[PDB]
């Protein structure tokens, strides 16, 4: 049993008001509170629509992930990676998919810097879709369940899914559960073929083990994997750290 097992069984085990006190205790977290104002009256620029945008920032800011060229963006929901990534220097083109209808969000269409670039999708399931050539790939995809096993299902599809689209480019992938050690093996594959590193983000919740796994870093995946089920099981003893809050994005306004 693992140390991210033990974690999933006292997530599993928390009242809801133990849980709502647990996901934030100590993260990082953008201030949404004039985006959501904003988003409601129907403006289309500044806005990240999104708190995706200040967690693709975080990555790109520390150049873990340095988009380029042909953007792709797997599960782009509302599109807040597409619409900061629009707005970097060395993009070109911005193309998102994700999959739409019920229980899933709708690309928002925005007028931030860079909108002439973008191009979101709805009504497409990645797992059905042909690679694409492109420069940069993104992959934002794995549904959370009370299952470790069922999340060791979806994280395995997602990883297998995004091999043939990486084809030595620039890359950030999320990797829903990475402490399944079925998962590890493929990881472990993927990093001897692709390089890169699996790194934990400080906006990610204390309720997710989420890491993502991208192409600028290396290091030992077991390693920094049990790193974080350490810091989150370390997360259930103590009263709730109130989080870090930062002020969100700011992706302006016009065409490039
Ligand atoms: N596209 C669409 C087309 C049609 Cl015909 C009908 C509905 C939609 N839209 C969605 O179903 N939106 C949607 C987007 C994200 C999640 C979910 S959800 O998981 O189903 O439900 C939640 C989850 C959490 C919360 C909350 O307040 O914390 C609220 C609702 C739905
Ligand atoms: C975490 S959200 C993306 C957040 C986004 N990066 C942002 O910044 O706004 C993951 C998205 O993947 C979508 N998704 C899940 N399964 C999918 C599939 N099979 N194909 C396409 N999109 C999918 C979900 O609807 C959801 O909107």
């Amino acid at each position: 049993e693992t140390l991210g097992e033990k974690w999933k069984k006292k997530l599993n085990q928390l009242s809801r008001k133990e849980f709502d006190l647990y996901k934030k205790s100590g993260i990082t977290e953008v201030d949404r509170t004039e985006a959501k104002e904003g988003l409601k009256r129907g403006e289309t620029t500044h806005h990240a629509v999104s708190r995706g945008s200040a967690k693709l920032q975080w990555f790109v800011e520390r150049n873990m992930v340095i988009p380029e060229g042909r953007v792709i963006d797997l599960g782009c929901g509302r599109g807040g990676w597409s619409y900061y990534c629009a707005g970097l220097k060395k993009v070109t083109e911005v193309r998102g998919y994700t999959k739409g209808g019920p229980g899933h969000e709708e690309p928002v269409p925005m007028s931030t810097y860079g909108w002439n670039i973008v191009k979101l999708m709805s009504g497409k399931d990645v797992f059905y879709l042909p690679p694409e050539k492109c420069d940069t790939l993104l992959c934002d995809i794995g549904e959370s369940s009370p299952s470790p096993t069922v999340e060791e299902s979806r994280t395995i599809r997602v990883l297998k899914m995004v091999e043939p689209w990486l084809k030595n480019n620039q890359f950030c992938i999320k990797v829903l559960n990475p402490y399944m050690p079925t998962v590890i093996e493929h990881l472990e594959r993927l990093q001897r073929k692709h390089g890169g590193m699996l790194v934990r983000n400080p906006l990610s919740r204390n309720s997710t083990h989420e890491m993502y796994w991208i192409s600028n870093g290396t290091g030992n995946i077991v390693s920094s994997v049990n790193m974080v089920s350490r810091l989150l099981l370390n997360r259930f003893t103590m009263t709730h750290r109130r989080p870090t809050i930062e002020k969100d994005v700011d992706l302006g306004a016009g065409t490039r």
